[PDB]
């Protein structure tokens, strides 16, 4: 009987469909983030923020940890919340900064996901400088574009931010699991990279697990987001035995019940478990 058959699979699904089911937001959610008087918070209205582990007031965004990896996901922040994206960047020291919608995306005006890494701008008091650094193929034409940030405000630090940006990963599907294998290590390494610089200067961040910790989006922060938060997960050597029943609830219930959105980016993470003969259900 393979743990990786149809009957486990099934059971997992089954299990993750209840916890989907019953985090789905109701009304003024105690388990969520309210947006307060009147300004928008959701870029989707029922894509929530879990409010337990929110990191700012006024961001769809959240703290995640999977078994012991730490990160941030949070959606595509709207125009008006790009000062405040850009003070969680700075603040939290952020090594990688991974982008995962897709130049299309960026590009429809339609969808206000505003172009805020790839030119420089003026948000507030903030001022941030975009560079353009290398570009590495990700596999099956996937093409991670690479930029820094470096991010301005009188009488602050200078932040720079590492980013990749993968520009041609489609809403709604799953890149496949060799893509999302170089994706992850590409996205690690630029993280340690950053770190270890940090690390080198005797930064006090290196000492708060509120921050290094990269942070990832794509357009709603559960998709593309949720399939690299899984993958970086399982390259963590400290999370031996960590089964993907655990890291799909975990990321289901430190943000939203729709972390892991699609079918076949749940497959994707179960053909990465497989490889490392890692389990998928509990017990
Ligand atoms: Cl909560």
């Amino acid at each position: 009987v393979s743990p990786y058959g149809p009957e486990a699979r099934a059971e997992l699904s089954s299990r993750l469909t209840t916890l989907r089911n019953t985090l789905a937001p109701a009304t003024n959610d105690p388990r969520y983030l309210q947006a307060c008087g009147g300004e928008k918070l959701n870029r989707f209205r029922d894509i929530q923020c879990r409010r337990q582990t929110a990191v700012r007031a006024d961001l769809n965004a959240n703290y995640i940890q999977v078994g012991n990896t730490r990160t941030i996901a949070c959606q595509y922040p709207l125009q008006s919340q790009l000062e405040s994206h850009f003070r969680m960047l700075a603040e939290n020291r952020t090594p990688v900064l991974a982008v995962l919608a897709s130049s299309s995306e960026i590009a429809n005006q339609r969808f206000g996901m505003p172009d805020y890494f790839r030119q420089s701008g003026t948000y507030g008091s903030i001022t941030v400088e975009s560079k353009m650094t290398q570009q590495v193929g990700l596999g099956d034409g996937i093409m991670a574009d690479m930029y820094t940030l470096t991010i301005r405000e009188a009488g602050q630090k200078t932040i720079s931010v590492p980013v990749v940006h993968v520009g041609n990963w489609p809403d709604q599907t799953a890149v496949s699991s060799e893509v999302t294998k170089a994706l992850a290590s590409l996205v690690d390494q630029t993280a340690e990279t950053k770190r270890n610089m940090y690390e080198s200067k005797g930064s006090s961040a290196v000492a708060d697990d509120s921050k290094l910790r990269p942070v990832i989006h794509s357009r709603a922060g559960v998709g593309r987001t949720a399939q690299l938060i899984g993958a970086m997960c399982m390259n963590d050597s400290r999370n031996s035995q960590l089964s993907v029943e655990d890291m799909v609830s975990q990321m289901r219930v430190q943000r939203n019940g729709i972390m892991v959105q699609k079918d076949e980016q749940l497959d994707v993470l179960i053909k990465l478990a497989e490889g490392q003969g890692r389990p998928l259900l509990n017990s």
